DNA sequence: ATGAGACGCTGGCGATTAGCTAATCGCCAGCGTCTCATCTTTATGCGCC
């Protein structure tokens, strides 16, 4: 999908740390940044849909 | 006593990939014999209810 909204974007130092280039960020990042994403969720900064997309990787990733 | 519902280039090319009767004409066609007998039938020729 074509998405320019903040719900799909994330600022990083380099795009190679996302994991795979054709799917939602790899399990190495979710199981290492879950505490930081939950702490960003309690701070009312990211929305619930953003956290759900950040956590959708461990839910099954992106099927076809 | 919240967390789902909303999903692509195809058509128009080439270019493979595959496959088929039909219309025209020519060629060329197993054949050789004899014996033996056997019967017919025909042409002509001869007769009155």
């Amino acid at each position: 999908l074509k998405d320019d909204s903040i719900d799909n974007k994330v600022l990083t130092r380099s795009d190679k740390n996302r994991g795979k280039s054709d799917n939602v960020p790899s399990e190495e990042v979710v199981k290492k940044m879950k505490n930081y994403w939950r702490q960003l969720l309690n701070a009312k900064l990211i929305t619930q849909r953003k956290f759900d997309n950040l956590t959708k990787a461990e839910r099954g990733g992106l099927s076809e």
